């Protein structure tokens, strides 16, 4: 198959880098075979936003058209580079519209890869247009969110972007932790490093041989920054953040940008879950009516990336332990503790559909293998059951739902991945009192018996991944807690 062109020999490597051939040659057809790129403002544009993607990391298929773009570029291969870019403009225009449908798929659950259907009829009008009218770089912006939240990590990036490769001294410490009215051996590289990431340095003192008054506030705002706990102590978490290069933090920045693509805007009613900022807001009728806290799955027992629906709450539930649950964890310790079961109002019962409760006492437990072992434990209700008095049921293939806990002193840590996937909610009282009074529904007697209550408004709740994001006028950074920035960092 070659693109139907005078311009363009059916032996040009660019007939196997074209895509969509046929829609490339009507474009042209459409347009007098004319070229669409050759204002070099308008190239450099087009290279400038495949740039953010291909640092992203997270598209083979950007970063491969970017290559061969840049290739015919480098031999003044024009007419070439002419026809991959038209292509590789249609593939930007279905990543836009494609992005907030099926883009966890790239971030999260795969990569960008292979390439995608060609853009909608109301792309390829805005695009027709555009060539007509020479306005291919305001078309690209067009499709870019039009949030101030992406335009702010992009600004950051542009003014970054200028000074990557400017020799920054690291900061080096001779002991583990610095605390206010240590000796410091780098205070240079320590202020220029604050700097960089827009930090007020301008009331620092100059020459002082230690860590001084004039250092407090910075180095607590920059902690603060990076959603680490603000003891003001210059430790290995700070440390970490201070030695993150310009290429680290441009990285991050064009990561985080592009996933803004993906999470919705809408506040008719929404909930999100940022995993690594272990934070969640609910919006109805377009106002945030809920903020708090949360808890979020361990490493090794991560909160994916998803979209689901809050359909139903409990008020007083019992936990249904999951049988990994009981075969991992809790079995081993029952066999071990004889007060366990008691301590965590844990019955046996025979199963889900026949919860005939048995006393622990009539099972011989010397005999137990936690991996044959053929009954079910269910918790009681109450304040010490894990999941608190409520949770939030948001049926999905991973089992994941929201819930209250016992453990709320979690939630004074600065880093709160501490479940086995599902999200422990601060206030959660709290929340289900604003989700009953929104859905009309409030209770007279709260029962101290276990009530499930369906939602007559079932609200998305989009469990997200944003690692940078810019609120009350500053950036925020979080470390990976899950590897996802990891490809794009470069660190292995
Ligand atoms: C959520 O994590 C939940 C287990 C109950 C809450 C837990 N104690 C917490 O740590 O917050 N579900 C799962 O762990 C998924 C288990 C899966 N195997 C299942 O089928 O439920």
């Amino acid at each position: 198959r070659f693109v139907e062109l005078g311009w363009i020999d059916s032996t040009s490597p660019v007939n196997e880098q074209i895509t969509n051939p046929a829609l490339v040659e009507q474009i042209y057809h459409s347009n007098n075979d004319q070229l669409l790129w050759s204002d070099l403002a308008t190239a450099n544009h087009f290279e400038a936003q495949l740039e953010v993607i291909h640092r992203a990391s997270f598209s083979p298929l950007f970063s491969r058209q970017l290559f061969a773009l840049k290739s015919y570029r480098q031999q003044d291969r024009w007419h070439e580079y002419d026809v991959l870019a038209t292509d590789t403009l249609l593939q930007y225009l279905s990543y836009a519209e494609q992005a907030p449908k099926v883009g966890i798929a790239w971030f999260f659950e795969g990569q960008l890869d292979q390439p995608l259907a060609p853009p909608s009829e109301e792309a390829q009008l805005a695009l027709h247009m555009a060539i007509g009218n020479q306005s291919l770089a305001r078309l690209m912006d067009e499709y870019t969110p039009q949030d101030p939240a992406y335009q702010q990590l992009l600004q950051a990036y542009q003014s970054l972007s200028s000074i990557e490769f400017n020799e920054v001294a690291l900061y080096e410490q001779m002991e583990r932790l610095k605390r206010p009215g240590d000796p410091l051996s780098h205070r240079e590289a320590l202020v220029q490093r604050l700097a960089l990431v827009n930090l007020d340095t301008t009331s620092i003192l100059n020459d002082v041989a230690y860590y001084d008054a004039s250092l407090e506030k910075p180095i607590k705002q920059f902690q603060k920054m990076h959603g680490l706990q603000t003891d003001g102590v210059i430790g290995p978490q700070t440390m970490k953040w201070l030695n993150t290069s310009v290429t680290e933090r441009l990285a991050l920045l064009a990561l985080n940008a592009e996933r803004i693509r993906l999470w919705p805007t809408q506040q008719d009613s929404m909930i999100v879950v940022n995993v690594p900022g272990f934070d969640m807001k609910y919006w109805d009728a377009g106002r945030e009516v809920f903020e708090s806290k949360v808890v979020v799955g361990k490493t090794t027992r991560p909160t994916p990336v998803m979209n689901t629906k809050l359909d139903s709450l409990i008020i007083n539930p019992t936990w249904n332990v999951p049988h990994k649950i009981m075969v991992e964890d809790i079995l081993p310790m029952v066999k071990r503790d004889s007060e366990y079961l008691a301590n965590h109002h844990m019955e046996i019962i025979r199963g889900w559909s026949d919860p005939e409760v048995i006393d622990p006492a009539l099972i011989d437990w010397e005999a137990v293998e936690p991996e044959t072992f053929p009954y079910r434990l269910r918790q009681q209700a109450g304040v010490q059951n894990a999941l608190g008095t409520y949770k939030f049921n948001t049926p999905n293939s991973r089992a994941i739902y929201l819930h209250d806990t016992p453990s709320k002193h979690l939630f004074n840590n600065a880093s709160r991945a501490f479940s086995s996937g599902c999200i422990r909610v601060e206030n959660a009282e709290k929340f289900a009192q604003t989700l009953l009074a929104n859905q009309g529904i409030t209770l007279d007697d709260f029962p101290v018996s276990t009530q499930a209550i369906a939602l007559k408004k079932r609200i998305p709740v989009h469990i997200i991944y944003q690692t940078v994001w810019y609120e009350e006028g500053v950036l925020h950074y979080r470390d990976d807690i899950y590897h996802y920035d990891a490809l794009a960092l470069g660190n292995g």
